[PDB]
């Protein structure tokens, strides 16, 4: 009967939106202020709280999932999320298994990476072992800017609590796309494809970001599909070839170049603010596949209805350094998601980078575009952040 999800997110808010929307009695861990509209709050204590918790769903988004996955849990085991933890191991892993991506160099050292750099050409792309809060895929132009950051990026030198080998990938000219699904050993469903938007500022210019909206679904060519189809097989079949079984969500980043998807990266659970977008499109048919998922049953296609777009609010200073505390107005209605929110003197306040995600919702996407950015304007705190760029 009951759904448990960790995090404090719009993800994790949308995921439980979702299930309580279903009718599921939703704990989340440790949530924020706006997910007490949809369930109650607990705070998170690790195995402490994951020892207490019976069988039935345990939902995790994050980087928990180097530990979590209990049977509880619906997502994988520690040695399967290497995929995500170890972008080394990811590469060594699709060479072996046949799955279409940049050809690459490891170095472990600066002086490797000074010889291995020579492999390439001009746009560079180094990329971080290690977890960095996906901040650790460098794309470099010049070779000195990519030896002195990469150097730095290796010796823990460039992002405090980054330190480990970098994977040199071949720069891939193309459009670059997300795939998601859920999954159950081999047998997995590809969500609705979402449009995201990275960059801080309209136009894509600013700082790379968490992302600053999605709208979907978009319309994929389906020998495209089909090509992303064979990538999550071949994916699926060598985690069973490892001798470990998938369960749960897998992400997909990838590269659309010279009419072949090509991946970027493996995620281990759904994006955000992907996750709101998906969700609103199909709330039920998301969980349902969840559930089957879960229990070991057949899944169903998530087939979205209309269009959903994401305007993410966010605070004066993200992503270096997002302003906290800064008192939020909230209209009477509109679908919103809840992340960096939480109480403090019998108000609700800023408190963390992305606030707010403002759902619009419609048959095309221009209705659904209009709708979202009417509720961002009812919407107010200070330094109020936001991409009037979106869909």
């Amino acid at each position: 009967v009951r759904v448990h999800i960790l995090g404090s997110g719009g993800r994790e808010h949308a995921i439980g939106w979702a299930f309580a929307k279903q009718g599921y009695e939703v704990h989340f861990y440790p949530g924020n202020a706006g997910t007490k509209r949809d369930g109650t709050n607990h705070p998170y204590e690790g195995e402490k709280t994951l020892k207490a918790i019976p069988e039935e769903d345990i939902v995790i988004p994050g980087s928990e999932e180097f530990l979590v996955e209990r049977s509880n849990v619906f997502g994988p085991v520690k040695e399967v999320a290497r995929l995500e933890g170890s972008k080394v191991y990811a590469k060594r892993f699709m060479k072996k298994y046949g799955i279409r991506t940049a050809r690459f160099e490891v170095a472990e050292t600066p002086e490797e990476l000074r010889e291995k750099i020579k492999k390439f050409s001009p746009p560079y792309v180094i990329k971080a072992d290690g977890l960095a809060r996906g901040k650790g895929v460098l794309i470099l132009d010049s070779k000195e800017e990519t030896i002195e950051k990469g150097s730095k990026l290796i010796i823990g030198e460039l992002i405090k609590g980054v330190k480990g080998p970098v994977v040199i990938d071949e720069f891939l000219a193309g459009n670059e796309l997300s795939a998601m699904a859920v999954v159950n050993g081999r047998n997995f469903v590809i969500l609705p494809f979402v449009r995201d938007y990275k960059r801080l500022m309209d136009g894509d210019r600013g700082p790379n970001t968490g992302g600053m909206g999605s709208w979907g679904p978009v319309e994929i060519p389906s020998d495209t599909i089909k090509k992303i189809e064979e990538l999550f097989d071949k994916t699926l079949w060598g985690v069973e070839k490892e001798g470990y079984a998938y369960r749960g969500f897998l992400y997909l980043g990838l590269m659309l170049h010279d009419g072949d998807p090509y991946i970027l990266e493996y995620n281990v659970r759904l994006g955000d603010p992907e996750t709101e977008v998906i969700v609103t499109l199909n709330p039920e048919g998301f969980v349902n596949a969840v559930l089957e998922g879960y229990r070991g049953g057949k899944m169903e296609p998530v087939e979205p209805r209309g269009f959903a777009v994401d305007v993410v609010l966010a605070a004066r200073g993200y992503p270096d350094a997002p302003e906290k505390g800064k008192e939020i107005t909230l209209p009477e209605e509109g679908l919103i998601f809840f992340a960096g929110v939480a109480e403090k003197d019998g108000k609700l306040v800023t408190n963390g980078g992305r606030v707010l995600h403002c759902m619009g919702t419609g048959e095309t996407k221009e209705e659904a575009r209009r709708k979202a950015y009417e509720l961002a304007e009812k919407v107010h705190f200070e330094g109020k952040t936001y991409r009037r760029d979106i869909a």
